[PDB]
């Protein structure tokens, strides 16, 4: 129960940053 969340804890944050700023880099360079 507790040997999860420390762990979520690490697998987590990676995903956050970009998530914040998922748009930074998405669909850059578009060709129409």
């Amino acid at each position: 129960t507790s040997s999860i969340v420390h762990l979520c804890a690490i697998s987590l944050d990676r995903y956050w940053s970009i998530t914040q700023a998922i748009e930074y880099n998405l669909k850059r360079t578009p060709r129409r």
